[PDB]
Protein backbone atom coordinates (compact mmCIF):
# COMPACT_ATOMS: atom_id res chain seq x y z
CA UNK A 1 0.00 0.00 0.00
CA UNK A 2 0.91 3.51 -0.95
CA UNK A 3 0.43 7.08 0.28
CA UNK A 4 -2.23 9.19 -0.26
CA UNK A 5 0.56 11.94 -1.86
CA UNK A 6 1.83 8.92 -3.74
CA UNK A 7 -1.43 7.56 -5.72
CA UNK A 8 -1.75 11.23 -6.75
CA UNK A 9 1.44 10.62 -8.19
CA UNK A 10 0.64 7.71 -9.32
CA UNK A 11 -2.04 8.38 -11.07
CA UNK A 12 -0.82 11.44 -12.93
CA UNK A 13 1.95 9.23 -14.39
CA UNK A 14 -0.53 7.01 -15.35
CA UNK A 15 -2.30 9.94 -17.11
CA UNK A 16 0.82 10.90 -18.84
CA UNK A 17 1.44 7.54 -20.83
CA UNK A 18 -2.23 7.50 -21.27
CA UNK A 19 -2.83 3.68 -19.68
CA UNK A 20 -5.86 5.53 -17.61
CA UNK A 21 -7.62 1.98 -16.86
CA UNK A 22 -4.54 2.03 -13.96
CA UNK A 23 -5.12 5.52 -13.48
CA UNK A 24 -8.93 4.86 -12.14
CA UNK A 25 -7.06 1.58 -10.38
CA UNK A 26 -4.22 4.11 -8.36
CA UNK A 27 -7.35 6.92 -7.96
CA UNK A 28 -9.73 3.30 -6.35
CA UNK A 29 -7.03 2.73 -3.93
CA UNK A 30 -7.06 5.98 -2.86
CA UNK A 31 -10.50 6.84 -2.41
CA UNK A 32 -11.34 3.46 -0.68
CA UNK A 33 -8.21 4.51 1.81
CA UNK A 34 -9.24 7.63 2.55
CA UNK A 35 -13.15 7.88 2.36
CA UNK A 36 -15.41 8.45 4.01
CA UNK A 37 -14.09 9.43 7.25
CA UNK A 38 -12.55 12.25 5.38
CA UNK A 39 -13.14 14.08 1.70
CA UNK A 40 -11.50 14.28 -1.36
CA UNK A 41 -9.72 17.38 -2.84
CA UNK A 42 -10.36 19.09 -5.68
CA UNK A 43 -7.58 17.80 -7.04
CA UNK A 44 -8.20 13.75 -5.95
CA UNK A 45 -11.90 14.53 -7.12
CA UNK A 46 -11.24 16.04 -10.68
CA UNK A 47 -8.21 13.14 -11.15
CA UNK A 48 -11.26 10.16 -10.56
CA UNK A 49 -13.58 11.98 -12.45
CA UNK A 50 -10.69 12.60 -15.79
CA UNK A 51 -9.20 8.65 -15.02
CA UNK A 52 -13.80 7.24 -15.55
CA UNK A 53 -14.69 9.36 -18.40
CA UNK A 54 -11.47 8.32 -20.07
CA UNK A 55 -12.02 4.75 -19.70
CA UNK A 56 -16.19 4.54 -20.30
CA UNK A 57 -15.24 7.27 -23.19
CA UNK A 58 -12.91 5.12 -25.22
CA UNK A 59 -15.98 2.13 -24.71
CA UNK A 60 -18.24 4.45 -25.59
CA UNK A 61 -16.28 5.40 -29.17
CA UNK A 62 -16.16 1.80 -29.46
CA UNK A 63 -19.73 0.98 -28.99
CA UNK A 64 -20.75 3.45 -31.51
CA UNK A 65 -18.48 2.07 -33.65
CA UNK A 66 -19.84 -1.99 -33.41
CA UNK A 67 -23.57 -0.55 -33.42
CA UNK A 68 -23.08 1.46 -36.33
CA UNK A 69 -21.44 -1.85 -38.06
CA UNK A 70 -24.67 -3.83 -37.06
CA UNK A 71 -26.62 -1.68 -38.47
CA UNK A 72 -25.01 -1.56 -41.57
CA UNK A 73 -25.06 -5.11 -41.62
CA UNK A 74 -28.48 -5.61 -41.02
CA UNK A 75 -29.47 -3.54 -43.92
CA UNK A 76 -27.16 -5.70 -46.13
CA UNK A 77 -29.26 -9.01 -44.65
CA UNK A 78 -25.84 -10.70 -44.10
CA UNK A 79 -27.39 -12.99 -41.55
CA UNK A 80 -23.69 -14.58 -41.36
CA UNK A 81 -22.04 -11.27 -39.94
CA UNK A 82 -24.97 -9.88 -37.94
CA UNK A 83 -24.48 -12.94 -35.61
CA UNK A 84 -20.85 -12.18 -35.22
CA UNK A 85 -21.32 -8.23 -34.76
CA UNK A 86 -23.83 -8.65 -31.91
CA UNK A 87 -21.47 -11.04 -30.31
CA UNK A 88 -18.64 -8.50 -30.02
CA UNK A 89 -21.07 -5.31 -29.15
CA UNK A 90 -22.47 -7.83 -26.10
CA UNK A 91 -18.40 -8.21 -25.15
CA UNK A 92 -18.46 -4.24 -25.12
CA UNK A 93 -21.59 -3.51 -23.14
CA UNK A 94 -20.23 -6.42 -20.48
CA UNK A 95 -16.83 -4.30 -20.24
CA UNK A 96 -19.26 -0.73 -20.30
CA UNK A 97 -21.43 -2.43 -17.72
CA UNK A 98 -18.09 -3.37 -16.11
CA UNK A 99 -16.82 -0.26 -15.66
CA UNK A 100 -20.24 1.97 -14.95
CA UNK A 101 -20.72 -0.40 -11.52
CA UNK A 102 -17.06 0.25 -10.32
CA UNK A 103 -17.80 4.10 -10.00
CA UNK A 104 -21.31 3.64 -9.34
CA UNK A 105 -20.26 1.09 -6.79
CA UNK A 106 -17.74 3.74 -5.15
CA UNK A 107 -20.22 6.55 -5.02
CA UNK A 108 -22.86 5.06 -2.76
CA UNK A 109 -19.95 2.89 -0.98
CA UNK A 110 -17.61 5.71 -0.22
CA UNK A 111 -18.12 8.91 -2.11
CA UNK A 112 -21.63 10.20 -1.36
CA UNK A 113 -21.02 9.40 2.34
CA UNK A 114 -18.03 11.66 2.30
CA UNK A 115 -19.67 14.57 1.14
CA UNK A 116 -19.56 17.10 3.87
CA UNK A 117 -20.75 19.54 1.58
CA UNK A 118 -23.33 20.77 -1.24
CA UNK A 119 -20.80 21.27 -3.70
CA UNK A 120 -19.14 17.98 -3.29
CA UNK A 121 -23.19 16.07 -2.89
CA UNK A 122 -23.72 17.72 -6.42
CA UNK A 123 -20.49 16.33 -8.13
CA UNK A 124 -21.20 13.23 -6.75
CA UNK A 125 -24.83 13.11 -7.73
CA UNK A 126 -23.80 14.35 -11.39
CA UNK A 127 -21.26 11.42 -11.49
CA UNK A 128 -24.12 9.12 -10.53
CA UNK A 129 -26.70 10.40 -13.07
CA UNK A 130 -23.87 10.76 -15.71
CA UNK A 131 -22.90 6.46 -15.60
CA UNK A 132 -26.50 5.44 -14.92
CA UNK A 133 -27.11 7.56 -18.04
CA UNK A 134 -24.02 5.56 -19.90
CA UNK A 135 -25.44 2.71 -19.00
CA UNK A 136 -29.35 3.94 -20.79
CA UNK A 137 -27.39 4.47 -23.94
CA UNK A 138 -27.16 0.57 -24.84
CA UNK A 139 -29.76 -0.90 -22.31
CA UNK A 140 -32.81 -2.09 -24.15
CA UNK A 141 -36.04 -1.46 -22.51
CA UNK A 142 -36.38 -2.25 -18.42
CA UNK A 143 -33.32 -1.97 -18.11
CA UNK A 144 -33.03 0.68 -19.71
CA UNK A 145 -36.09 2.13 -18.14
CA UNK A 146 -34.66 1.41 -14.80
CA UNK A 147 -31.50 3.20 -15.89
CA UNK A 148 -33.80 6.21 -16.94
CA UNK A 149 -34.94 6.52 -13.87
CA UNK A 150 -31.95 5.79 -11.45
CA UNK A 151 -30.75 8.87 -13.78
CA UNK A 152 -33.58 10.94 -13.46
CA UNK A 153 -33.45 9.94 -9.39
CA UNK A 154 -29.70 10.92 -9.09
CA UNK A 155 -29.68 14.25 -11.11
CA UNK A 156 -32.54 15.81 -9.54
CA UNK A 157 -31.36 15.40 -6.40
CA UNK A 158 -28.22 17.20 -7.48
CA UNK A 159 -30.41 20.09 -9.07
CA UNK A 160 -32.64 20.51 -6.00
CA UNK A 161 -29.04 20.77 -3.61
CA UNK A 162 -27.74 22.85 -6.81
CA UNK A 163 -29.80 25.07 -7.15
CA UNK A 164 -30.62 26.09 -3.51
CA UNK A 165 -26.65 26.05 -2.48
CA UNK A 166 -24.32 26.42 -5.48
CA UNK A 167 -24.11 29.19 -7.48
CA UNK A 168 -25.49 29.58 -11.07
CA UNK A 169 -22.32 30.10 -12.55
CA UNK A 170 -20.54 27.30 -10.90
CA UNK A 171 -19.20 24.64 -12.96
CA UNK A 172 -20.68 21.64 -11.18
CA UNK A 173 -24.11 23.20 -11.10
CA UNK A 174 -23.49 24.43 -14.87
CA UNK A 175 -22.20 20.75 -15.78
CA UNK A 176 -25.45 18.88 -13.93
CA UNK A 177 -27.81 21.56 -15.92
CA UNK A 178 -25.87 20.42 -18.79
CA UNK A 179 -25.67 16.33 -18.74
CA UNK A 180 -28.95 17.02 -17.07
CA UNK A 181 -30.78 18.42 -20.02
CA UNK A 182 -28.58 15.82 -22.56
CA UNK A 183 -30.67 13.38 -20.77
CA UNK A 184 -34.06 14.61 -21.58
CA UNK A 185 -32.82 15.12 -24.86
CA UNK A 186 -30.84 11.64 -25.79
CA UNK A 187 -32.27 9.09 -23.37
CA UNK A 188 -36.40 10.35 -22.85
CA UNK A 189 -36.70 12.40 -26.27
CA UNK A 190 -37.88 15.54 -24.78
CA UNK A 191 -36.81 18.18 -26.85
CA UNK A 192 -38.96 20.89 -25.14
CA UNK A 193 -37.87 20.13 -21.16
CA UNK A 194 -34.23 19.53 -22.58
CA UNK A 195 -34.17 23.18 -24.03
CA UNK A 196 -36.01 24.87 -21.34
CA UNK A 197 -33.53 23.47 -18.89
CA UNK A 198 -30.32 24.76 -20.68
CA UNK A 199 -31.77 27.53 -21.70
CA UNK A 200 -32.50 28.38 -17.94
CA UNK A 201 -28.86 27.24 -16.34
CA UNK A 202 -27.45 29.71 -19.12
CA UNK A 203 -29.80 32.54 -18.63
CA UNK A 204 -29.14 32.23 -14.51
CA UNK A 205 -25.27 32.20 -15.15
CA UNK A 206 -25.33 35.22 -17.45
CA UNK A 207 -27.51 37.38 -14.76
CA UNK A 208 -24.55 36.93 -11.96
CA UNK A 209 -21.62 36.45 -14.56
CA UNK A 210 -20.35 39.86 -13.38
CA UNK A 211 -19.48 37.94 -9.96
CA UNK A 212 -17.26 35.04 -11.83
CA UNK A 213 -13.74 34.83 -10.74
CA UNK A 214 -10.32 33.75 -12.35
CA UNK A 215 -10.49 29.90 -11.08
CA UNK A 216 -13.56 28.94 -12.87
CA UNK A 217 -14.39 31.25 -15.61
CA UNK A 218 -12.79 28.99 -18.60
CA UNK A 219 -14.82 26.29 -17.04
CA UNK A 220 -18.06 27.69 -16.62
CA UNK A 221 -17.79 29.93 -19.87
CA UNK A 222 -16.64 26.64 -21.67
CA UNK A 223 -19.69 24.69 -20.31
CA UNK A 224 -22.08 27.71 -21.11
CA UNK A 225 -20.91 27.34 -24.31
CA UNK A 226 -21.72 23.53 -25.15
CA UNK A 227 -25.22 24.44 -22.89
CA UNK A 228 -25.58 27.11 -26.09
CA UNK A 229 -24.56 24.99 -28.60
CA UNK A 230 -26.53 22.19 -27.70
CA UNK A 231 -29.48 24.44 -27.52
CA UNK A 232 -28.55 25.56 -31.01
CA UNK A 233 -28.53 22.19 -32.75
CA UNK A 234 -31.42 21.32 -30.91
CA UNK A 235 -33.65 24.20 -31.82
CA UNK A 236 -32.35 24.24 -35.18
CA UNK A 237 -33.50 20.79 -35.19
CA UNK A 238 -37.33 19.85 -34.45
CA UNK A 239 -39.06 17.56 -32.50
CA UNK A 240 -42.34 16.88 -31.93
CA UNK A 241 -43.88 17.00 -28.41
CA UNK A 242 -42.36 16.44 -24.97
CA UNK A 243 -24.71 13.74 -30.61
CA UNK A 244 -25.10 15.94 -27.99
CA UNK A 245 -22.39 17.64 -25.91
CA UNK A 246 -21.87 16.56 -22.45
CA UNK A 247 -19.93 17.88 -19.91
CA UNK A 248 -15.85 18.95 -19.38
CA UNK B 1 -13.76 -22.06 -32.45
CA UNK B 2 -14.44 -19.81 -35.72
CA UNK B 3 -13.44 -20.58 -39.39
CA UNK B 4 -10.46 -18.61 -40.96
CA UNK B 5 -13.34 -16.29 -42.57
CA UNK B 6 -14.53 -15.25 -39.82
CA UNK B 7 -11.37 -14.60 -37.94
CA UNK B 8 -10.77 -12.44 -40.31
CA UNK B 9 -13.91 -10.36 -40.13
CA UNK B 10 -13.31 -10.33 -36.61
CA UNK B 11 -10.10 -8.84 -37.17
CA UNK B 12 -10.93 -6.22 -39.59
CA UNK B 13 -14.28 -5.51 -36.76
CA UNK B 14 -11.73 -4.68 -33.88
CA UNK B 15 -9.24 -2.79 -36.36
CA UNK B 16 -12.77 -0.03 -36.82
CA UNK B 17 -13.35 -0.32 -33.20
CA UNK B 18 -9.53 0.36 -32.59
CA UNK B 19 -9.52 -2.59 -29.90
CA UNK B 20 -6.08 -3.66 -31.26
CA UNK B 21 -5.29 -6.67 -28.13
CA UNK B 22 -8.04 -8.44 -29.48
CA UNK B 23 -7.39 -7.96 -33.15
CA UNK B 24 -4.24 -9.74 -32.58
CA UNK B 25 -5.73 -12.55 -30.52
CA UNK B 26 -8.28 -13.24 -33.98
CA UNK B 27 -5.20 -13.11 -35.73
CA UNK B 28 -3.09 -15.16 -33.40
CA UNK B 29 -6.13 -18.12 -33.66
CA UNK B 30 -5.98 -17.58 -37.44
CA UNK B 31 -2.60 -18.10 -37.67
CA UNK B 32 -2.39 -21.28 -35.14
CA UNK B 33 -5.16 -23.07 -37.33
CA UNK B 34 -4.30 -22.28 -40.73
CA UNK B 35 -0.22 -22.42 -40.56
CA UNK B 36 2.26 -24.46 -41.24
CA UNK B 37 1.03 -26.67 -43.30
CA UNK B 38 -0.61 -23.77 -45.49
CA UNK B 39 0.40 -20.05 -46.12
CA UNK B 40 -0.86 -17.06 -45.03
CA UNK B 41 -2.61 -14.66 -47.47
CA UNK B 42 -1.19 -11.12 -48.05
CA UNK B 43 -4.41 -9.64 -46.59
CA UNK B 44 -4.12 -11.89 -43.31
CA UNK B 45 -0.31 -11.11 -43.19
CA UNK B 46 -1.12 -7.81 -43.33
CA UNK B 47 -3.89 -8.04 -40.50
CA UNK B 48 -1.08 -9.66 -38.67
CA UNK B 49 1.67 -6.95 -39.14
CA UNK B 50 -0.98 -4.40 -37.98
CA UNK B 51 -2.63 -5.59 -34.91
CA UNK B 52 0.94 -6.36 -32.96
CA UNK B 53 2.53 -2.92 -34.40
CA UNK B 54 -0.78 -0.59 -32.92
CA UNK B 55 -0.58 -3.01 -29.60
CA UNK B 56 3.48 -2.44 -29.43
CA UNK B 57 3.50 1.26 -30.81
CA UNK B 58 0.83 1.83 -27.59
CA UNK B 59 3.54 0.46 -25.18
CA UNK B 60 6.73 2.04 -27.16
CA UNK B 61 4.83 5.38 -26.80
CA UNK B 62 3.93 4.85 -23.00
CA UNK B 63 7.33 3.52 -22.31
CA UNK B 64 9.32 6.85 -24.32
CA UNK B 65 6.89 8.93 -21.64
CA UNK B 66 7.36 7.11 -18.33
CA UNK B 67 11.38 6.79 -19.38
CA UNK B 68 11.52 10.29 -19.64
CA UNK B 69 9.93 11.18 -16.65
CA UNK B 70 12.56 9.00 -14.52
CA UNK B 71 15.11 10.82 -15.86
CA UNK B 72 13.49 14.40 -15.15
CA UNK B 73 13.04 13.00 -11.72
CA UNK B 74 16.12 11.81 -11.35
CA UNK B 75 17.20 15.31 -12.30
CA UNK B 76 15.84 16.99 -9.19
CA UNK B 77 17.06 14.30 -6.63
CA UNK B 78 13.78 13.47 -5.99
CA UNK B 79 14.73 9.28 -4.75
CA UNK B 80 11.18 8.79 -3.41
CA UNK B 81 9.43 9.83 -6.64
CA UNK B 82 12.22 8.24 -8.96
CA UNK B 83 11.92 4.81 -7.01
CA UNK B 84 8.03 5.09 -7.89
CA UNK B 85 8.45 6.15 -11.67
CA UNK B 86 11.00 2.71 -12.21
CA UNK B 87 8.04 0.35 -10.26
CA UNK B 88 5.99 1.93 -12.81
CA UNK B 89 8.12 1.63 -16.36
CA UNK B 90 9.45 -2.19 -15.39
CA UNK B 91 5.46 -2.78 -15.51
CA UNK B 92 5.00 -1.35 -19.15
CA UNK B 93 8.39 -3.22 -19.70
CA UNK B 94 6.98 -6.39 -18.84
CA UNK B 95 4.46 -5.35 -21.39
CA UNK B 96 6.20 -4.97 -23.79
CA UNK B 97 7.92 -8.28 -22.91
CA UNK B 98 5.08 -10.11 -23.27
CA UNK B 99 3.83 -8.72 -26.79
CA UNK B 100 7.06 -9.38 -28.55
CA UNK B 101 7.07 -13.03 -26.88
CA UNK B 102 3.90 -13.62 -28.34
CA UNK B 103 4.71 -12.11 -32.12
CA UNK B 104 8.65 -13.91 -32.07
CA UNK B 105 7.22 -17.03 -30.40
CA UNK B 106 4.17 -17.03 -33.75
CA UNK B 107 6.88 -16.39 -36.01
CA UNK B 108 9.45 -19.34 -34.81
CA UNK B 109 6.33 -22.01 -34.43
CA UNK B 110 4.03 -21.02 -37.24
CA UNK B 111 4.61 -18.45 -39.43
CA UNK B 112 8.11 -18.99 -40.98
CA UNK B 113 7.82 -22.65 -41.38
CA UNK B 114 4.74 -22.14 -43.62
CA UNK B 115 6.42 -19.22 -45.42
CA UNK B 116 7.43 -20.98 -48.91
CA UNK B 117 8.78 -18.35 -50.65
CA UNK B 118 11.34 -15.85 -50.54
CA UNK B 119 8.87 -12.67 -49.81
CA UNK B 120 7.21 -14.35 -47.33
CA UNK B 121 10.08 -15.83 -45.84
CA UNK B 122 11.95 -12.14 -45.79
CA UNK B 123 8.80 -10.65 -44.61
CA UNK B 124 8.66 -12.68 -41.30
CA UNK B 125 12.57 -12.44 -40.76
CA UNK B 126 12.62 -8.94 -40.82
CA UNK B 127 9.39 -9.04 -38.57
CA UNK B 128 11.37 -10.99 -36.29
CA UNK B 129 14.34 -8.54 -36.43
CA UNK B 130 12.20 -5.67 -35.41
CA UNK B 131 10.91 -7.45 -32.33
CA UNK B 132 13.94 -8.05 -30.88
CA UNK B 133 15.05 -4.64 -31.96
CA UNK B 134 11.88 -3.49 -30.03
CA UNK B 135 13.54 -5.86 -26.73
CA UNK B 136 16.55 -4.12 -27.32
CA UNK B 137 14.79 -0.53 -26.92
CA UNK B 138 14.15 -1.00 -23.08
CA UNK B 139 16.23 -3.58 -22.26
CA UNK B 140 19.62 -3.14 -20.92
CA UNK B 141 23.37 -5.13 -19.52
CA UNK B 142 23.15 -8.50 -20.54
CA UNK B 143 19.64 -8.70 -21.92
CA UNK B 144 20.15 -6.03 -24.21
CA UNK B 145 23.54 -7.60 -25.78
CA UNK B 146 21.52 -11.22 -26.40
CA UNK B 147 18.63 -9.08 -28.08
CA UNK B 148 20.64 -6.98 -30.31
CA UNK B 149 22.44 -10.73 -31.03
CA UNK B 150 19.25 -11.89 -31.47
CA UNK B 151 18.49 -9.10 -33.94
CA UNK B 152 21.01 -8.81 -36.10
CA UNK B 153 20.63 -12.78 -36.89
CA UNK B 154 17.09 -12.20 -37.93
CA UNK B 155 17.86 -8.99 -40.42
CA UNK B 156 21.04 -10.91 -41.60
CA UNK B 157 19.05 -13.73 -42.24
CA UNK B 158 16.54 -11.44 -44.38
CA UNK B 159 18.54 -9.17 -46.16
CA UNK B 160 20.81 -12.82 -47.42
CA UNK B 161 17.55 -13.97 -48.89
CA UNK B 162 16.43 -10.49 -49.45
CA UNK B 163 19.48 -9.47 -51.91
CA UNK B 164 19.39 -12.77 -53.83
CA UNK B 165 15.73 -13.07 -54.28
CA UNK B 166 13.92 -9.73 -53.98
CA UNK B 167 14.59 -6.55 -56.25
CA UNK B 168 16.14 -3.53 -54.45
CA UNK B 169 12.95 -1.61 -55.32
CA UNK B 170 10.15 -3.83 -53.46
CA UNK B 171 9.38 -2.31 -50.62
CA UNK B 172 9.66 -5.80 -48.11
CA UNK B 173 13.52 -5.32 -49.14
CA UNK B 174 13.79 -1.37 -48.87
CA UNK B 175 11.52 -1.56 -45.44
CA UNK B 176 14.28 -4.26 -44.14
CA UNK B 177 17.11 -1.82 -45.02
CA UNK B 178 15.34 0.46 -43.40
CA UNK B 179 14.89 -0.65 -39.92
CA UNK B 180 17.85 -2.90 -39.97
CA UNK B 181 20.05 0.74 -40.78
CA UNK B 182 17.91 2.20 -37.76
CA UNK B 183 18.98 -0.62 -35.64
CA UNK B 184 22.90 0.02 -36.00
CA UNK B 185 21.97 3.74 -35.73
CA UNK B 186 19.65 3.63 -31.98
CA UNK B 187 20.88 0.47 -30.93
CA UNK B 188 24.85 -0.10 -31.82
CA UNK B 189 25.52 3.34 -32.52
CA UNK B 190 27.05 2.66 -34.97
CA UNK B 191 26.50 6.07 -37.16
CA UNK B 192 28.69 5.68 -40.13
CA UNK B 193 26.97 1.43 -40.83
CA UNK B 194 23.85 3.10 -40.98
CA UNK B 195 24.19 5.72 -43.59
CA UNK B 196 26.34 3.41 -45.15
CA UNK B 197 23.65 0.41 -45.08
CA UNK B 198 20.44 3.48 -45.64
CA UNK B 199 22.34 5.25 -49.35
CA UNK B 200 22.93 1.50 -50.76
CA UNK B 201 19.41 0.63 -50.39
CA UNK B 202 18.23 4.04 -51.60
CA UNK B 203 21.32 4.21 -54.29
CA UNK B 204 20.13 0.31 -55.65
CA UNK B 205 16.35 1.11 -55.77
CA UNK B 206 16.92 4.71 -57.79
CA UNK B 207 19.46 2.74 -60.43
CA UNK B 208 16.34 0.84 -60.83
CA UNK B 209 13.28 3.15 -60.05
CA UNK B 210 12.79 3.96 -64.08
CA UNK B 211 12.28 0.59 -64.64
CA UNK B 212 9.32 0.50 -62.41
CA UNK B 213 5.73 1.57 -62.69
CA UNK B 214 3.46 4.00 -60.97
CA UNK B 215 1.34 0.99 -59.39
CA UNK B 216 4.31 0.43 -56.66
CA UNK B 217 6.03 3.89 -57.25
CA UNK B 218 4.16 5.54 -54.11
CA UNK B 219 5.15 2.22 -52.25
CA UNK B 220 9.37 2.10 -53.08
CA UNK B 221 9.80 5.64 -53.10
CA UNK B 222 7.85 6.25 -49.64
CA UNK B 223 10.05 3.99 -47.88
CA UNK B 224 12.99 5.73 -49.83
CA UNK B 225 12.12 8.96 -48.69
CA UNK B 226 11.92 7.95 -44.94
CA UNK B 227 15.65 6.40 -45.40
CA UNK B 228 16.74 9.64 -46.84
CA UNK B 229 14.93 11.23 -43.93
CA UNK B 230 16.77 9.72 -41.67
CA UNK B 231 20.08 10.27 -43.40
CA UNK B 232 19.07 13.68 -43.35
CA UNK B 233 18.38 13.68 -39.60
CA UNK B 234 21.53 11.53 -38.84
CA UNK B 235 24.19 13.56 -41.00
CA UNK B 236 22.77 16.78 -38.72
CA UNK B 237 23.01 14.57 -35.29
CA UNK B 238 26.56 14.62 -36.13
CA UNK B 239 26.53 18.49 -35.63
CA UNK B 240 27.43 17.87 -32.26
CA UNK B 241 14.92 12.43 -33.17
CA UNK B 242 13.89 8.72 -32.92
CA UNK B 243 14.03 7.32 -36.51
CA UNK B 244 12.13 7.04 -39.11
CA UNK B 245 11.08 2.74 -39.21
CA UNK B 246 9.08 1.38 -41.88
CA UNK B 247 5.73 1.77 -41.91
Amino acid sequence: TLGRDQYVYMAKLAEQAERYEEMVQFMEQLVTGATPAEELTVEERNLLSVAYKNVIGSLRAAWRIVSSIEQKEESRKNDEHVSLVKDYRSKVESELSSVCSGILKLLDSHLIPSAGASESKVFYLKMKGDYHRYMAEFKSGDERKTAAEDTMLAYKAAQDIAAADMAPTHPIRLGLALNFSVFYYEILNSSDKACNMAKQAFEEAIAELDTLGEESYKDSTLIMQLLRDNLTLWTSDMQEQMISNSAP
